């Protein structure tokens, strides 16, 4: 009947975990409708002088595929 | 040489898991060419009233590019 | 807000596997009360003389947690 | 000696991760005791029109059993 | 005491899951005694006109070795 | 037909693997009937002066439901 | 802040593991802008009648969204 | 240069683990050559009256291939 | 050319996620030079009273080796 | 209909990788027919003085059952 | 707060199981202060003309890292 | 008996996957004794104007502890 896809997407945020799942979030809304649910695979990210410097959470994001 | 290309979909169907799996190739056949296998990453589904309702199959399913 | 919980059974059927999945389900209704989801953790059964004997899948079911 | 029981829950809620898993854990603390430790299993969730709908932590439990 | 040998069979069917699982254990029989259980590994297939073309289960098959 | 059910325990022991194994399987016994089989998921545990302080072997115990 | 995609490539030459990873990246390159990274997922291929007869690496392939 | 076969066996012992493992070894001695090392898969077994019953290593043997 | 070493350090806070992944960095940067990228294994915490007592993130943290 | 059968055997080789897989094939190929395809699921091997003194690709070999 | 650092180490042994566990718990508490935990990752091991010749239990050790 | 460390180096190189070990186990020379195995974890690498740019092979390193 219904047939979904699963897009891999990369979230980055230097303010926090919830800031860069929002990011990628954001940005898929830009493009894409019906989004359904997004499911984490890996939280990554880069060092700087003051501990983390960029939140990297790696995405899977699901939507429903029209007609 | 060859270059494939592997997008994944979740085909949902309310009458079984061969269905589930027919209607996300079935999507993909109007819209890619070459498509050539699939590989089931898992089975999931709703539950309703009378057992199952839904069945959906996440699936990812490999062509080859052209050009 | 809400929380879920997930229980692991295994459904098992002579017939095939969307039965031993029926089967459990029908069995999580007589207790559960909202369930929601399954997911299929594993395909495993036994061999008789006729091929496979039983078919016996091994299955997560989310359910929301009352008050 | 000691026995311990592992449960799965998940835990949602709309404002952030740390919500969703405590969420979670306030639910066990009514009814279970000798509660120690959390697992994170997987991080999941909705997808609204504000990006982030539901946040939703799939969580394993442990807590000494009595007796 | 007793001592069971695992095997990585491909069952493939035209029609179905369960008939490419039964393809396996029909070959497994011809040959092998003491089969007693089977796991189902992954699920694969290739695609064709009408969508499916043939569906490949990856199974592993227990069987006690004798003496 | 038949329905298992899957419980996860985490034996503990001062004096080896199989103690805390049978620590788990010793406190399932006096609540739940019909136990099966049982799935050893990880070994992990606590050190002290001595070495090994606690062995604690996490644990799926399958058994068969009533009715 | 950044957003990034990822995109599943299988590569695939007769001449050797490298030769199919830049075949994949090759093609890549013809059609998306800032490529950055990649990961290996896994390396397959066919078998003939010298051995080896195409190599096969399946493989992720992350590059910055624009815009 | 050295190929070498890996065959997945399952050794089974009422007495404990390291039995249970040695019964394996000891039966793929009468039959296989230059067996070199192994590896435990997982860890089952069967529940009886007085606990566990029969203790199950599921294990890969590797040994050198001959010619 | 140039070769990187990864440690593995357990982050605790009892404020949330994103402290504890910073207490983590913030004694790996007095002692280690060029910090440059991580990996979250598992969040893993204890419970009190209060819920979440202290939050645990498992963290692999990459640098570049020096000469 | 059709039935494969996987094997896993480990390739060595002093020379690199593709002699490594090389090796194994070319082995299998003296005493199986209708090898297919090949999966790698692990790359290890030893240390000598000059680095890398063997390299060792575990493998699974999938060819056609007759008869 | 606090930061614990994790090392991988293969303790081994003729004799058993929980004896290869200990050998690498006794060389870690030569060096190391605060060991706290361990986790069992992998059971390994060599094969001679009586059977397992030499347990090897790979092994993270969790200890507290100071000041 | 024996006990050996396991520590995770990252090797790069820009002419190769061999070379991306070589270049781990030529620094890892330089510094400990009694090397022995390795195990890949993982290829990764950065993606430039002529394809591939840097090869990355996350690897672990096996070495006999002295004393
Ligand atoms: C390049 C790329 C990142 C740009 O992404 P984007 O900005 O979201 O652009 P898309 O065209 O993919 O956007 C979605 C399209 O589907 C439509 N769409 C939105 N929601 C949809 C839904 N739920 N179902 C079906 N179609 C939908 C949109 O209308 C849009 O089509 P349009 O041309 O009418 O505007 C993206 O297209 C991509 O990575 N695709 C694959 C590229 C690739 O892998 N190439 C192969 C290299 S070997
Ligand atoms: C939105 C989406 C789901 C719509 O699905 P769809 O029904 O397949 O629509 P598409 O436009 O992608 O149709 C397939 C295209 O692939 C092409 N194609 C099909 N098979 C091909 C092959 N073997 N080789 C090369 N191209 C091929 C088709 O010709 C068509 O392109 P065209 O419009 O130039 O003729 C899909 O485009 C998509 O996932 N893109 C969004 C990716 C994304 O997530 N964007 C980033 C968001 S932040
Ligand atoms: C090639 C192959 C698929 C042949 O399949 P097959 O049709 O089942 O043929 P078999 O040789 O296994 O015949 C069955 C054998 O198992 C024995 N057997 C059956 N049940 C048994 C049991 N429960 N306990 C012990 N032995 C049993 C039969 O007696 C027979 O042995 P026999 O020839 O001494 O009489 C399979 O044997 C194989 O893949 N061999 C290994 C190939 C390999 O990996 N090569 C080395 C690496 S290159
Ligand atoms: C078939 C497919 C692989 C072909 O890819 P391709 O030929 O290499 O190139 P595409 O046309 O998709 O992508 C190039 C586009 O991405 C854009 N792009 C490249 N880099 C980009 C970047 N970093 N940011 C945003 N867009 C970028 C290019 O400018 C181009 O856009 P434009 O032509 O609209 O200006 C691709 O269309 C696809 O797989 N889409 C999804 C198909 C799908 O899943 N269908 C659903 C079936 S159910
Ligand atoms: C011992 C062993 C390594 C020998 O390897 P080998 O050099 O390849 O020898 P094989 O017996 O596997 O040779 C292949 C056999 O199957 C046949 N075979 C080859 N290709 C075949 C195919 N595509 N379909 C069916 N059979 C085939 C060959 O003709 C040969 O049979 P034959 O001797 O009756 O002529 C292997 O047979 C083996 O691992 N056996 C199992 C050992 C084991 O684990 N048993 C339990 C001990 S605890
Ligand atoms: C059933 C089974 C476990 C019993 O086999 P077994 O008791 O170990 O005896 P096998 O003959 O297979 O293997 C031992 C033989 O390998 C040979 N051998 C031992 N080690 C060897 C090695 N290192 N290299 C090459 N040959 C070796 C020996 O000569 C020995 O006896 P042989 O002279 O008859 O060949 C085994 O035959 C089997 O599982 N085969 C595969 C079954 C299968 O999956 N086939 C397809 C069915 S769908
Ligand atoms: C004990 C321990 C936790 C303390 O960690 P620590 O505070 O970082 O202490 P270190 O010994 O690593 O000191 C850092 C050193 O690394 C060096 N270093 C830092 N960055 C470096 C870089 N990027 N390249 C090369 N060297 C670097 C520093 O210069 C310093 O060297 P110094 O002694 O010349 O001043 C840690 O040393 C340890 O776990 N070592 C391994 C213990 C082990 O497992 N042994 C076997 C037990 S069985
Ligand atoms: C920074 C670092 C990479 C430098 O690496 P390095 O170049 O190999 O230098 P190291 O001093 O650690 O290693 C060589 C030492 O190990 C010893 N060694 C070598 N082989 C050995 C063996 N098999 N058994 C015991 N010791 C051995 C050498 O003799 C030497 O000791 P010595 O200088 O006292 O004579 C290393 O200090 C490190 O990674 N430490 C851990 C960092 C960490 O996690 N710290 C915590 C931060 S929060
Ligand atoms: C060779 C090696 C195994 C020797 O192990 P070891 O027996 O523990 O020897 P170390 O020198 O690390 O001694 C342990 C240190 O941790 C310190 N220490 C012990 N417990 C501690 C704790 N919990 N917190 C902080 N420091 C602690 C000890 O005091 C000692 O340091 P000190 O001797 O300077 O006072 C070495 O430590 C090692 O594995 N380092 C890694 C080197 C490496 O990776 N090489 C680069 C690869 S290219
Ligand atoms: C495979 C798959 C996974 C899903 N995972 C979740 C989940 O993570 N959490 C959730 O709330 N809903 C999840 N959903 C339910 C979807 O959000 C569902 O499709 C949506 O609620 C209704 O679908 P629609 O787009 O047809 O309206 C999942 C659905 C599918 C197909
Ligand atoms: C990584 C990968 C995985 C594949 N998996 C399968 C499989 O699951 N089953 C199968 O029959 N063929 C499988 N194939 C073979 C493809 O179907 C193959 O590309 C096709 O048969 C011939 O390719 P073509 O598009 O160039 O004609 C796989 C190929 C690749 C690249
Ligand atoms: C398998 C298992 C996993 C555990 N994981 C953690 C951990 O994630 N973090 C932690 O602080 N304690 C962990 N603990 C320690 C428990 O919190 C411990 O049982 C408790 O601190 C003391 O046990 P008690 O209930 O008998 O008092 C774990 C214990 C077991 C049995
Ligand atoms: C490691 C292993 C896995 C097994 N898994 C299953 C299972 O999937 N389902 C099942 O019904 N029996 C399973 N069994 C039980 C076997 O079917 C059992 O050996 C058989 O019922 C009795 O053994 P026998 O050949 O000595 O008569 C398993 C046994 C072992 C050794
Ligand atoms: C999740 C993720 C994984 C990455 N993995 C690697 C890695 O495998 N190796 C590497 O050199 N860089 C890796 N990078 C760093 C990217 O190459 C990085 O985004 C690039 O160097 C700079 O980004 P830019 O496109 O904004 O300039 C990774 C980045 C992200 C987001
Ligand atoms: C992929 C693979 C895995 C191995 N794992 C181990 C291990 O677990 N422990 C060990 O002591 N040796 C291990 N070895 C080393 C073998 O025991 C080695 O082949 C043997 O010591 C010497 O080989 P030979 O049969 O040619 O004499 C492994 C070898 C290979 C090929």
């Amino acid at each position: 009947g219904k047939v979904y896809k699963k897009v891999e997407l990369v979230g980055t945020s230097e303010e926090g975990l919830e800031a860069a799942i929002q990011a990628a979030l954001a940005r898929a809304r830009k493009t894409l409708r019906h989004l359904d649910w997004f499911e984490v695979k890996e939280i990554r990210g880069t060092i700087g002088e003051a501990g983390v410097k960029e939140y990297q959470v790696v995405l899977e994001v699901g939507f429903r595929l029209e007609e």
